[PDB]
């Protein structure tokens, strides 16, 4: 109520609670006064020689909570305890509380950095629920909640790039401008709280199993099938034909088909016997829209770098986390033994690898001079009767996207993984309000000079997840996620003698097994 | 009730009513007494050169009512103000109704025709209700209620091309015919009205906004993602790794793709830089079906002609309409004045364009002997993750069409634009009945000798149309359809001195914008 | 309540409804302690060779509020949502609340200015809803509340100009002072705010619609009247007279007539063939009212500059902007391409223009010795069943205005445009508390030493409108307000790379079309 009371508690927990868990996490952050209090138009032309990386937009001053990451809801204990036991889970509801707001004031007279707090200065909170703004947190970017609940975190500044035009930094008269002061918003003081309460669409279990049998081998290899295959011609052009026998799985009819593919290209990790100097731009697939190519990584959903035990991943295809947070902007070369390359092996009886054609067809008609011909193809889009797998979600990845407003879409699983969402969680927008400086006259000209100051405070997360119990008369044990270390030099998911939190593997989801 | 009474009033109107608007409309018909009163067979073999045009079929002295055109129930005014406030529309419920029928006798005696009204002959009405009729309505075929209220249609003649056998005029068996005089039909005197009532199934809205944002530009430019990209190879075969950076939206990593593509063929309109004297008829795509090649046009959803400003269109991906109803049967070499090109650049940053590649996809498995190499493809299909913009409506365009009854079909969006219907408004079929002449004596031979003889009356639809309202935060103003003409010589949407209603361009719905 | 708490929220929204729309606005305000807390005696003399800038008045320490301009409560979005969809529009209700009141204090010690916040020094407000002040809101001044939501603006000092003395600085003897101190003003802290609640007085909807017939051309041209006119006389004295034709407006029988008049001096713009080296002061139209001749723009209602798409227009009738605000006291030499030169080019079928004489009169009766001669009048007053149009308001132009607390008038129509109200929403005082310095002594001179300190916070205005629905049986697409630039280099009405708000271009109301 006040400025000697707290405005809400530590809440930092799970309760596992039958087919559902609650995962609260509260985090401190730190929101530096963005632009100086004022918007900003970034734009940028072709850098690094292609014109897809040329943008309008602008920036805001108003800094952002990303807390769509699952390690911000999940220590790798209860993330293990999930992906071991369960066969499914989503998100069900949510709860943001932003609380025990404090701003500091910082004043610089002669080099000596004053830092004392204002207790009369406001912040702004406003949450975006009708979806009117950009919704830029559910694409890959940083400034989220840490892994590790005592890091303190800045939030990210609130950018967003509009239409520009004919692949310049211009813009077009479509290109739109939203002021963030035009929405209604809640001024906190020191002793205010911001309270919101979002619950999530009905959405698709997240399949978190392994397939238990290949799709190509659903028949059992004991009776054969009353089907029959051509397989030759004689001497004349008459037909001939032969059962299918019983274990021969690869000429049996087959009645469901793998999913999409592009052919990526496949690099050899570990050892490698890849190509030398490679500038690997110039190949990579690329999905030209309206102008530009981009490169599009990870390529959708229905295929799987990686086959099993092999070191040739398609690295186009998959999701390369760094171990620790990075410092913004660098052009660092990181090698292997930095990322963390991320596997999509469990899929492989129900996806096609990404790194081999998918199959063939015939190219000609035959005849009594030309002979039958086939020819590879390096993509297939959907069939009618096709079944593939979603990406794997992992415990350093992001948990939703919003399916963009237009007007169709074929079934919304985001490439990156994770759930498809069409009211995705509102983006909470946060700012500081600007204090004026010293201003002894009038003037028509809108005031730029204000005292300099961030605020900082705690916000809290608390998520509910229900869950899809696993069931199985599997006879064997399982491969489960074990802590499997030999001789560690170290604890992993546990902080170093400098104090960083040190994670050095991704950890999947599907670890349970299932016969299709 | 009588002859000397009218049997309904001239409605043509439209209340906007909130979230609905209901839009009547009033034509005058005329009804020629087709085929002289008897089914005939009408078949074809290959014209142009081409057996796709052979046909078999019947014609029936049945016309019929086709208002599946938005300019039949939309003035243009009210046609501008759907289109510059609302983001979505569909329609709800239909009621026609056929009035004040009034059927003449022409009696060509010595050169002079005659014309008088016989108080006694009826008309038949029927609705096809059931669907046991080949529906005929939606494809964009002629014979519609006019723009303008005040013109005068006639009733085109029904018919309907049944199965032939290997691509020539003759039947197979499996060729129908259906008897319309076996259907149930009300006997309409000059002091009887035909009312029908119709409630449409549950359809999505049209979007009508432009994306307001790029579908591989949804990320900030701001915050970078946590993901690496696999850049190149060292001097050995070990792979490398850069973060993706902030506005980097060449090679991010995406979650959402492109709809479908094939690659038609781009022409310059404007100025031109065309290959000349091209028969353009043997380079179009094509989708050959059980025999014979048919051009498609226009290809299915998920492409765009026309990027932005840009002269070059994809003729075979866009429809073209014309400025005036044209004569039947004419073999004029229109060209670029006087037809309606109609763009699809709105849709740009969600759809591919038609007239360029689509991506490129690995071709060979790399080695130390072989480098990587990729191949561009001219055509993709549905890959799970989609999402793609439906065709855009036009006032000039039609408003449904029927999925045929097959077994299975995939999300069924009209090609031409539209609603795709299951049970679509039902087929109100119309004739005169046949009046016999002088037949002095018996013979077991049919009546070939009739009175000519015309009808003619009023017909009423009145359609209801459940808007989708516009909610957007953007600031700046948008682009709506404005009336802009630099020195008019005219008034567009209006009559001339000759009396012609004259219309010059095609009005879209997408002017609203709105994120992805 | 208290420091530690938020004493109101951010409100600054737009809530359509129906025919009603309210429009809040929050902005941030800073409040120097003016004049060193005295009042003082402003007077000067003939000032640029002109004795009407001689004024006498007193200038207090007290700041105002001045939301009289339409952009402080409408977003450019929500305006051309206005304006392309009503016929008019007035403000019904009011709801001014300042809150978030923090006083810092500036204590210059060693050129080093440490701005602190005192938490006991107080702020006074007060509103003058008797209007026994000078008002002086609805002017044109400066100080308003910005058109952008996070920019600060600095409140304007009042002062007001009295009776001076025979055209010198020196008083007469029914020159008044008003002390805004026996007032009666709220005293608030930190944790106080000050509401306040007006209702608009019963006003004419502004006629937001331009006309779509001319006032002279209201006849049809396909009948002629049954009234004759004086043509000619033959070779006798005797009268002749001829019938009015069908389409002959120029000497057809008019029933209204347009509104005042005063030919002002018209000047060329865009190109120009402007007569160069003019000082424009000497030639204006002036109005001496009691000694002086004041030049008096805007001329009185009904008239227009710039017939339609001329460059010619009349400077003297013109509301001319600018596009930034400017600093205080400037003598800056502005061209074409600084200004928002702002034409009421939509009126002309209504009102007369103001560089071309009104028309012409007989100056000498005729005889058979003296020919008739007519003589052009350069204005023209009311004459009854005369009918104009009223000033067009504008998005950065005045509000309202007050009538003058004379006797009579006649009907108040304020020049500037907008809405004349006799009883205007009352004039919101505001000052700093003097806290003195360190008076040891007592003396009975006052003190003059005080703590140097200014004040700053937030002030929520949420205004209601009532609007006039547009209804019209017109068939053909309007004019609209679209966002039509030619390669926009930046965004219009919003900000740019440095961050001020970059408008361009007035925006007007009259942009629907209504017949007379």
């Amino acid at each position: 109520d006040g400025v000697g009371n707290a405005s809400g508690d530590w809440h930092c927990d799970s309760t596992w609670m039958g087919d559902r868990v609650v995962t609260k996490s509260t985090r401190t952050w730190v929101l530096p006064s963005y632009n100086n209090h004022q918007y900003r138009e970034i734009k940028s032309g072709s850098v690094d020689g292609s014109n897809a990386n040329a943008y309008f937009g602008y920036s805001t001053p108003w800094g952002y909570f990303d807390f769509n990451r699952f390690h911000s809801h999940w220590s790798p204990r209860d993330w293990q305890r999930l992906i071991n036991n369960y066969w499914g889970f989503r998100p069900r509801s949510l709860r943001v509380k932003i609380f025990n707001i404090q701003v500091k004031e910082v004043t610089v007279q002669d080099s000596t950095t004053t830092i004392a707090n204002n207790l009369t200065s406001t912040v702004q909170v406003f949450t975006d629920d009708d979806y009117q703004l950009p919704y830029v947190v559910g694409n890959g970017t940083e400034g989220c909640l840490p892994a590790f609940p005592p890091q303190v975190f800045t939030l990210p500044q609130y950018g967003y790039a509009t239409l520009n035009r004919d692949n310049t930094e211009n813009p077009t008269e479509r290109s739109s401008f939203f002021c963030l002061e035009y929405f209604p918003s809640k001024m906190l003081r020191t002793g205010n709280n911001f309270e919101f309460t979002y619950n999530f669409e009905e959405v698709p279990f997240h399949s978190s199993f392994a397939p238990s049998q290949n799709l190509f081998k659903l028949a059992n290899p004991l009776v054969d099938q009353y089907l029959y295959r051509f397989v030759s011609t004689n001497n004349t052009g008459g037909v001939q034909f032969n059962k299918n026998l019983a274990g021969r799985y690869a000429n049996t009819y087959k009645n469901w088909f793998p999913g999409p593919m592009g052919r990526t290209q496949g690099w050899n990790l570990g050892s490698g016997v890849n190509r030398a100097s490679v500038s690997a731009f110039a190949t990579t697939n690329r999905m030209e829209l309206e102008g530009a190519s981009y490169q599009v990584p990870p390529q959708p959903n229905g295929m799987t770098n990686n086959l099993q035990g092999s070191n040739t991943y398609a690295l186009e295809n998959t999701m390369i986390f760094n171990s620790q947070p990075a410092n913004p902007g660098t052009t660092a070369t990181y090698l292997e033994g930095n990322m963390l390359i991320t596997s999509e092996s469990e899929t492989q009886p129900v996806n096609r690898v990404a790194y081999n054609v998918g199959g063939q067809m015939a190219t000609n008609n035959q005849s009594s001079t030309t002979a039958p011909a086939t020819g590879t193809y390096n993509l297939q889009e959907i069939v009618p009767g096709s079944v593939w797998m979603e990406r794997d979600v992992y415990l350093q990845g992001p948990i939703w996207a919003k399916i963009p407003e237009t007007g169709a879409h074929f079934h919304p699983s985001p490439a990156m993984g994770g759930f498809g969402l069409k009211h995705p969680p509102p983006m909470m927008l946060i700012k500081n309000t600007p204090v004026p400086g010293n201003i002894t006259s009038f003037s028509d000209v809108p005031v730029s000079s204000f005292i300099t100051q961030y605020s900082t405070g705690q916000v809290t997360v608390e998520m509910e997840w229900e869950l899809k119990k696993e069931n199985s008369k599997r006879w064997n044990p399982e491969i489960q996620y074990t802590n499997n270390y030999n001789d560690p030099q170290f604890v992993d998911f546990a902080p170093d003698s400098t104090g960083e939190y040190r994670t050095t593997r991704p950890i999947g989801t599907r670890y349970l097994t299932r016969p299709l």
